[PDB]
């Protein structure tokens, strides 16, 4: 099955996955230069005050922090969007060494990791529904360098432990999204598709500006997960990163001159 290896890895998802070499793929690299303001786009509104954090889980291919989506909190609108996008996990990717990890780029930097939060379209009443459509889903997505310590962050640092390995989960209530959150809301928008397969192109991309700082400790212990199971030989949850794909006939969107 599919991963991140020499024999499984993103070269090699086409093949079960044929949509991976599609008109509206993700990531793809952000060229500042080329992207063009546009004063239509509106203020992102991100209200995560009713957030409620259920669980997280290790799938084999990340760590995923699962919300309670059955109510109307913890929503996505505005920037970009026409309607109401609700949270209903968020999960990161991220690289064996500070230099790469990311999955967007700017001007092909490429940050130690990248945070997404991933959002649902309420016309469509829920997330399996609304991968079937075109604005199905909203993902924002939010850039992590090493430096000084996100302290919002730690909560999910020092669950790690307890998840180690591939089907493990643990309860993880009452965590607040909003500490992950940078100070600017401004924005990149495009079109395009989930990073892991099936890689639906369901997605409205709302990739934030302005990096998390997050310290080499937090980052070493992402590191230390496994993408096997408990009992198979150990294979660290390093560099789960799609590399950038084409742009094809897309134009990235900026909220800000
Ligand atoms: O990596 C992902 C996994 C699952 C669901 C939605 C979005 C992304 S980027
Ligand atoms: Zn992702």
């Amino acid at each position: 099955h599919w991963g991140y290896g020499k024999h499984n890895g993103p070269e090699h998802w086409h093949k079960d996955f044929p949509i991976a070499k599609g008109e509206r793929q993700s990531p793809v690299d952000i060229d500042t230069h080329t992207a063009k303001y546009d004063p239509s786009l509106k203020p992102l509104s991100v209200s995560y005050d009713q957030a409620t954090s259920l669980r997280i889980l290790n799938n084999g291919h990340a760590f995923n922090v699962e919300f309670d989506d059955s109510q109307d909190k913890a929503v996505l609108k505005g920037g970009p969007l026409d309607g109401t996008y609700r949270l209903i996990q968020f999960h990161f990717h991220w690289g064996s060494l500070d230099g790469q990890g990311s999955e967007h780029t700017v001007d092909k930097k490429k940050y130690a990791a990248e945070l997404h939060l991933v959002h649902w379209n309420t016309k469509y009443g829920d997330f399996g529904k609304a991968v079937q459509q075109p604005d199905g889903l909203a993902v924002l997505g939010i850039f992590l360098k090493v430096g000084s310590a996100k302290p919002g962050l730690q909560k999910v640092v020092d669950v790690l432990d307890s998840i180690k390995t591939k089907g493990k989960s643990a309860d993880f209530t009452n965590f607040d999204p909003r500490g992950l959150l940078p100070e600017s809301l401004d924005y990149w928008t495009y079109p395009g598709s989930l990073t892991t397969p099936p890689l639906l192109e369901c997605v409205t991309w709302i990739v934030l500006k302005e990096p998390i700082s997050v310290s080499s400790e937090q980052v070493l212990k992402f590191r230390k997960l496994n993408f096997n199971g408990e009992g198979e030989p150990e294979e660290l949850m390093v560099d789960n990163w799609r590399p950038a794909q084409p742009l094809k006939n897309r134009q990235i969107k900026a909220s800000f001159k």
